[PDB]
């Protein structure tokens, strides 16, 4: 979804439910 930085999913910002 969007995404913009580096990856903003690894392993803290990982998750669409809630993150």
């Amino acid at each position: 979804s969007g995404t913009e930085a580096e990856t903003e999913n690894f392993v803290h910002p990982t998750g669409s439910s809630r993150s």
